[PDB]
């Protein structure tokens, strides 16, 4: 046949040389070709300006007139592309972002631009490209290239690491209270690689939380309240290119009863000769389960009276006249009393 139908479908490829900032066309053809006024030596067309169209018209003694006339469309220069990595640092363990840079103008029109990536086995088309759901601590390699008119002239390599992503939780051998005020943690680490502790101990108002060292595994919980339930909580964290908190371990301990605080604003009022009004307010820490105010009434070194009621107001009636009496007031839990408010008021009259 003619030149013209037995190189209609005839491919270029485009090999850039960055000394020169110059393209060589080779004519994708088994044979030694022939070209018009422009050499094609071997069957390659040398210095072709970036984004410039040449022609060319092919012949070989195989094929008869008309020469095929070849228009090459000579891609952008491949050092005006960047391929950069996008990734967002908060998803950085579990995500890759890769996208091509256009560092220079070129003239070459850019919806005849396509770009394709490959990442493990997927394939994309487009300039930039995201994955998901990646496993931390791994390494990917993601292949590129950029295609002119569907023909690659450029390519390029990217390998990329997943950051550290979530450790914990750590195991509790036991948590328990063995005295009023305070408490204990023994745990284990977790298996992953992690950089600190949180442990939070919850009331039923207030949450305090402490950071701690990664190498202790014990924690004398040191300042509580009497008789209180406190809801532990400890995970371990990281400082990657952001924090990473593992999952957390619960537990809960009531501390002991302890004595409680002395009674508030005792008061001792004379109602008559021989009778006094004993009143007080609650304690500020009552540290136990029940309620009872208990009055002590001594007179020379020695108890005459002891009463008890659910509320702190006692009438203490038909005493001895003239006579200094102590009135020592407390409260009592039900496990343990108080600290007595002691108070001294005498009687009048004459015996
Ligand atoms: C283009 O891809 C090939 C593998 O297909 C590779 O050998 C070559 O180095 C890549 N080019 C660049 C500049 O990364
Ligand atoms: C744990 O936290 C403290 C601050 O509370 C910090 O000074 C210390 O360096 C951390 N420990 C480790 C091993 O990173
Ligand atoms: C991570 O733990 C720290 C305390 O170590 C806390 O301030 C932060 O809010 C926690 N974040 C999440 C999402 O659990
Ligand atoms: C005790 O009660 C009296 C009378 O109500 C009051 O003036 C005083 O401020 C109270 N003291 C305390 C410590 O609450
Ligand atoms: C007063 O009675 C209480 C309640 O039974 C008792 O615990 C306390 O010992 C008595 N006081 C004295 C000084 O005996």
């Amino acid at each position: 046949p003619t030149c013209d139908e037995k190189y209609a479908n005839i491919t270029v490829d485009y090999l850039y040389n960055k000394e020169t900032k110059l393209f060589t066309a080779k004519l994708n053809v088994n044979e030694n070709v022939e070209c018009g006024n422009n050499t094609c030596t071997n069957n390659e067309v040398h210095n072709l300006t970036e984004c410039k169209n040449a022609s060319v018209s092919i012949s070989h003694n195989s094929c008869t007139a008309p020469d095929k006339t070849l228009i090459l469309d000579v891609p952008p220069g491949v050092e005006k592309f960047q391929l950069h990595d996008c990734t967002q640092v908060e998803k950085a363990d579990t995500t890759i972002c890769l996208k091509w840079k256009n560092i220079e103008t070129f003239t070459c029109d850019t919806q005849n631009i396509t770009y394709r990536f490959q990442c493990g086995n997927m394939i994309f088309d487009n300039k930039e490209i995201k994955l998901e759901n990646l496993e931390p601590e791994h390494e990917y390699k993601c292949d590129s290239e950029i295609l002119y008119n569907n023909h690659k002239f450029t390519n390029a390599s990217k390998i990329i690491k997943t950051d550290f992503g979530s450790p914990g939780e750590p195991q509790i051998i036991f948590c328990r209270s063995e005295a009023a005020h305070q408490g204990v943690i023994t745990w284990n680490p977790p298996q992953r690689s992690f950089h600190n502790f949180t442990l939070c101990y919850i009331k039923e108002t207030e949450k305090d939380c402490l950071n701690l060292d990664k190498n202790l595994i014990k924690y004398d919980l040191q300042n509580l309240k009497p008789y209180t339930k406190y809801v532990l909580s400890l995970h371990a964290y990281i400082i990657a290119k952001v924090q990473r908190n593992g999952s957390a371990a619960m537990c809960h301990f009531t501390t002991k009863s302890a004595p409680p605080s002395q009674v508030w604003n005792m008061t001792v009022s004379m109602t008559s000769d021989n009778s006094m009004h004993v009143k007080c307010r609650p304690p500020r820490d009552r540290n136990g389960p029940h309620e009872r105010y208990h009055l002590e009434v001594e007179a020379g070194n020695t108890l005459v009276r002891n009463e008890s009621h659910k509320n702190c107001d006692f009438r203490v009636k038909d005493l001895q006249y003239s006579t200094d009496y102590t009135f020592k007031a407390y409260f009592h839990n039900g496990d343990y009393p108080g600290e007595p408010f002691i108070l001294h008021h005498s009687t009048s009259g004459t015996k």
